[PDB]
């Protein structure tokens, strides 16, 4: 009674934009209600629906046909070859150095002001700058900070890789919130043992950059949320608000790895 | 013949020779750019009507055909982000005035070239309403992206300055309640600006109501709520000025 699979079919035809695909019931059987799992977290109902895949990947599309004696499901895989710049955050494209490949960012250790502290954005004294202390060139050479490197890549999603040599840098208020062994390096404050996960994601919304899985840009201040102050192919300048020291703001400047 | 075909970005247009005659062609895109090629791309960041001219060349000489094109909207992707904040968006306008109700909306200190520079108006910081009794707060600045980076300067006929400034200006100077000088100074009907990084430059010798002999300002803060500016005096060597504007 339930619809027979050999009479069910559909076409999935990329349109003007190869990442936007028309899904059309072409079944040799009428009197059907059809629903769709687009394989991208979206479900839909209708004879002809459109599916959008911002990211290059292989997806599975399921069509379910309903008639008076039940439902039957058929599938196709579809290969989306390339990322769609028109459906991806423009700042994510700068962080990854393009829609293809990856881009690694490191502390701007060769120039003054690559790391700094000042009154944070909720502090009555905020001025938007690290007005308490600004790190001179190579000022944090003698700790774990510059060992922390951040690669962005749009391989299936808004993906990040965090590499270090097993340690992050923080101060007394930071060290108390992490389980790893704390050491006092040459630059003072604390190195803490902290091994990143093998994979992260991120989101960009306006100026706000958020890292997944409680990640942070090598300096621990209890937050995974940053404000992008500057971002172009040469420079990533970030501000954050400390969650471990009420009213402290931190600034960080990254440049491309050579 | 030619076609002017808006692409995936409606502000970016493919100009293509479609002539039924196989020619060297050049183009005036009507945006200040000229080009040579069978197929060229034109960019119009600003909504407007533009005239495109194709010139075809043989041995006999040259013939020029034109079309008008209408670009409906401003293109956020090709306009300075700080310009959009000053104009309050891609449409309409936004007027900025002195933050007269808060301390520190006007001040003086050692300027950025001065060995004593500390980045603040450390010689004098104006208290709330401190310059009510002069022309300073009468000066209002509107930014609008209507064809370009456009500004309108409104006042009630006077700017505010000190002795060194008054000596550079042709208008009559008067001493108001706040002291220093009001100077007769009527703005032009229209100005332009440029923003490059943190450098804000005004056209046609304009200045932000207080005269210090410069049209160049450093942007210290710019968000939808605040414009905080520094400038370096061109009439008093080593003197810096600070100004804080908020929306009207
Ligand atoms: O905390 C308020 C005070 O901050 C002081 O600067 C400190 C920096 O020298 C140091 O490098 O970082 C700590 C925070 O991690 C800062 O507190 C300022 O010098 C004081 O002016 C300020 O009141
Ligand atoms: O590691 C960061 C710390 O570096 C010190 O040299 C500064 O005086 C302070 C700052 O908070
Ligand atoms: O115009 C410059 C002068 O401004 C005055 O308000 C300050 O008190 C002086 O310190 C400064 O020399
Ligand atoms: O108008 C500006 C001037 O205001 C005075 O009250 C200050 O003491 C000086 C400053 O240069
Ligand atoms: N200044 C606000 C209130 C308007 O205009």
């Amino acid at each position: 009674v339930k619809p027979q699979e050999s009479q069910l079919s559909f076409t999935a035809t990329p349109g003007s934009n190869p990442n936007v695909v028309t899904l059309k019931n072409t079944s040799s059987l009428k009197g059907l209600v059809v629903t769709w799992d687009l394989g991208n977290g979206v479900t839909a109902k209708g004879e002809e629906v459109v599916a959008s895949y911002p990211f290059a990947n292989t997806y599975t599309i399921a069509m379910t046909a309903y008639n008076t004696g039940g439902s039957t499901t058929i599938t196709q895989t579809i290969t989306i070859a390339n990322n769609d710049e028109s459906q991806i955050e423009p700042k994510a494209i700068i962080l990854a150095g393009g829609l293809t490949g990856s881009k690694t960012w490191v502390f701007d250790r060769a120039h003054d002001g690559h790391f700094g502290v000042g009154p944070g954005a909720g502090n009555p004294d905020y001025n938007g700058t690290p007005s308490w202390w600004s790190c001179p060139a190579e000022g944090k050479a003698e700790c774990a900070l510059y060992e922390n490197e951040f690669s962005f890549h749009l391989d299936g999603g808004y993906n990040m890789t965090w590499v270090n040599k097993g340690k992050i840098y923080t101060n007394g208020a930071g060290k108390d919130k992490l389980p790893g062994v704390a050491t006092v390096p040459g630059a003072g404050d604390f190195d803490v043992e902290y091994i990143p996960k093998e994979a992260y994601t991120f989101t960009v919304d306006g100026d706000k950059l958020k890292l997944s899985d409680d990640a942070f840009f090598g300096h621990f201040a209890g937050t995974s949320t940053y404000t992008i102050k500057t971002l172009n192919e040469n420079e990533l300048y970030l501000e954050c608000s400390s969650a471990v020291e009420s009213g402290n703001g931190w600034w960080y400047r990254f440049v491309p790895k050579k």
